[PDB]
């Protein structure tokens, strides 16, 4: 049926064993953040090690790389088998673009620098990363020349993080943003329309409290709990994915401002759904699952900021809030609403608030093309960030760890990744209205928890697809267009006007 | 300085990746009965056994086959690097004895036989199971032949499970049982002395309550927990070693009967120490690690039955019993050790006391060596085992599931491995006794719960050489002698009489 040319079973065949390493990989990272002793940590290090370049090893055998090559010479293949040679010829492709020995500097100075970087943060001294980040710039400049690029050597990173992705196309959506998402900002912010802040951020609660809440939530969503998935604490919430029918996702309990744990679990459920309702007869084969990190932030911001900040979530679980929270016997509805929906610029971006989010993402975006394309200097990245801080949010960092230290990203290497979230949370917005126009009870059907239509429409627009297509000809055949910033607008517009 | 030798290195080298698949393997068996949502099962277990046959072709690789050959032919080499050849020598021989074709049928029957062992057990059918017990047996003669034997074809099997272990050794040890432990049984039986059962056993708990207690013996024991080790619950107690930093157990609570979870808990502690103990210059290599079933068992039978069945034991927990056990408040310390230390004979394995448990054991071994050695009839079987039943523990299993069908073993293929129990619980008795040597005020240390001396007396004597020597070289070594069922009987007799 779904496979069934005999050089595409021969290469599935191979790919098992591959596959195989990887779910270990997954529960490697999902225990070494849930479960393991502190202490393990070295030895759960090296096996991590051995197996990646086992891992890369198999993928590039002559066998392995031979089977793709004489598949992809086939004209006989159905969309599914062509989608596995796509995909597999992209990471055979991807995966030899780095001489092993670059691969061996990148590993080293990367390691290092993170390192550098923690201590760096937390002492305020971008001294002790500076000379560290020159040499993650000098890291990335050679990479996006193995990896090669038509117009900028920008497009070569971004396309790394984003199949198909170049840096015309987050020229653009920025731009639309600047232009119309910017002033929608100014005139929000002035109006004192939604609050800065609202004393239900300063609420303390005890962990079984929210833990109440949260798995009220996931029961009225039909997370599959104890049969399909999982709900644990780590120190920063993620979802993962050991197969179909064993997706994870962990929150944290801070203990104070409740809003925290509430939409990191709903975010990270919009991932798990998405890797939940893949399509069965693509399991053990690289098809299966989420085609990149820009549709899998679509899904993740469609359930915790289209759905999860809006007035019928709020009114959903406003009881059970009542029921688990003494303090919530001095708030009404409307309190949790404006609360969920807090709008003001600050310094860190993973607690901004959404219509001030993307801001922090299209500066990093401007300072990282600049890195990769001039003959920038570490030295000067800080008043850098600095300006375009103050002169997109009015505010400016007064110490490095609120300004361009507060992010583990270009440490680690990941130069080209941060605009895939951007994308995230327009793709929700465009989503919104395409559903909006399919259920037009949409909002009547979320305050009523009769979510199962919009996980259904989910799961054939989006799901089902795994990674058939590339994230551009996945989104045209499913909504009939491309990514358009202007949808992000308007739900904004729409949301606080 | 432990490993200098070049060929030595090379080997290590490569050794890791086996390592870290088997780090992996670790993992996700704990995973699977601990955490795993329940449908998970079916891409759990394709990932096991791709690795499972990566592994084997690592293992088997000409490389690293070439490497011990060459290395086994060195004479420069210390004791350590020595014991990377042997050990890697037994597994690379093991692993080659068996055609590819025949760990094929085995896998596929044993599969299979376990399920049919599984429903038959459960509606008492031993025709269900018969025929695959047939094809079972077949397979155990043929793994003989395939392996090698000198005196008869069951040592091959034995051997396969107890490095070095004979038929003629296990047959002495019986001998050793028969005619001094069965009488001391018969006299402890018929004086009325300990009582065959306890109202105890029908007080019933709230979870909570006994993990409270089986925590608080954790930290008495000094248990590493958050820093090298954890505690869990999963449907059979068991403990797993991912590293020497990082060594989990787990135990269940059945919700009646406490002495269960707690002697279970001691019990797989026992395992863990072990592992826990294990010299960290042996890192990622084959010579960290319990030698074997035999050694490892001598340890969790030493920290259940010598330490917590004694009445040292007792008193030091006495007080944790009533602080968390509501219905204590009617029973004394004395009342607890009687509990603790009931004997009766009875038809289940697993839940004999110390002084019938091993004639349970004796009847396996005699049957398991007339299945390998003459032309035995598995329809013939259930009245042997039974008539057996009756001529050591004067009672007849009326039941298919009380007698022959109650253990897995079989269905999985195990056979030659139950001694290896008989082989602890001794060990245990003999080690107590020297142990008695060097510390004569243990049992005063027990009751004040000083356990680091005891503790360090076995990682001399035992941990510490991990698999350097094989078990009978380790005993030698360390107590000065081999195994003597002799000091069990001792144990035994001054316990109960
Ligand atoms: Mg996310
Ligand atoms: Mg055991």
């Amino acid at each position: 049926e779904v496979f069934q040319n005999e050089t595409i079973k021969q290469i599935l065949a191979k790919y098992r064993r591959i596959w195989a390493i990887g779910h270990a990989q997954s529960v490697l990272g999902w225990d070494l953040e849930v479960n393991m002793p502190k202490e393990g940590i070295l030895e759960r290090s090296v096996a991590q090690g051995e197996l990646s370049v086992l891992s890369h090893e198999l993928l590039l055998h002559p066998e392995f790389v031979n089977l793709v090559e004489k598949a992809k010479g086939l004209e006989n293949l159905n969309e599914y088998e062509r989608g596995i040679v796509r995909v597999l010829d992209r990471s055979i492709r991807i995966a030899r673009a780095f001489p092993p020995e670059f691969i061996r500097e990148v590993s080293e100075t990367t390691s290092l620098a993170t390192k550098a970087w923690e201590e760096a943060k937390a002492k305020d001294d971008f001294s002790k990363f500076e000379p560290w980040l020159d040499k993650i710039i000098s890291l990335a400049k050679r990479a996006a020349e193995y990896l090669g690029y038509e117009e900028e050597p920008y497009d070569a990173l971004l396309d790394l993080y984003e199949e198909g992705l170049r840096t015309r196309d987050v020229e653009k959506m920025f731009e639309v943003l600047e232009k119309k998402l910017k002033p929608l900002l100014d005139k929000i912010l002035e109006e004192g329309k939604v609050p800065r802040e609202h004393p239900l951020e300063k609420e303390k609660y005890e962990r079984e409290w929210m833990e109440r809440v949260n798995l009220w939530i996931l029961q009225k969503f039909g997370f599959p709990l104890g049969t399909r998935a999982r709900l644990d604490v780590s120190a920063h919430p993620f979802t993962t994915e050991f197969g179909i029918r064993d997706v994870r996702i962990t929150t944290r309990y801070e203990g104070y401002d409740f809003r925290r744990t509430i939409l990191s679990t709903v975010h990270e459920f919009g991932h798990a759904l998405y890797e939940l309702q893949q399509d069965e007869r693509f399991m053990f084969t690289p098809i299966a699952g989420g085609v990149s990190l820009g549709i899998h932030e679509s899904q993740s911001r469609f359930w915790e900021n289209i759905i999860g900040r809006s007035k019928e979530f709020v009114e959903l679980i406003y009881p059970v809030l009542k029921e688990n929270l003494p303090f919530m016997s001095n708030y009404t509805p409307e309190d949790v609403y404006l609360y969920f929906n807090i709008v003001r610029p600050d310094f860190i971006r993973t607690e901004a608030d959404v219509v001030t989010y993307n801001f922090h993402i299209l500066l990093r975006f401007k300072l990282e093309r600049l890195m990769v394309s001039e003959e920038i200097k570490a030295k000067d990245l800080p008043e850098m960030w600095n300006d375009e801080m103050e002169r997109l949010l009015g505010i400016r960092p007064r110490k490095y760890s609120e300004g361009i230290l507060q992010d583990i990203h270009w440490a680690h290497g990941s130069i080209g990744y941060f605009p895939t979230y951007t994308i995230g949370t327009l793709l929700s917005a465009q989503l919104y209205y395409h559903i909006k126009k399919d259920i037009p009870d949409f909002e009547e059907k979320v305050a009523k928890a009769e979510f199962d239509p919009i996980k259904a429409w989910l799961r054939e627009k989006i799901h089902r697809w795994g990674s058939i297509y590339p994230p551009k000809e996945l989104l045209k055949k499913a909504i009939g267009e491309d990514m358009d910033a202007e949808y992000f607008v308007r739900w904004v517009k729409e949301k606080y006007l």
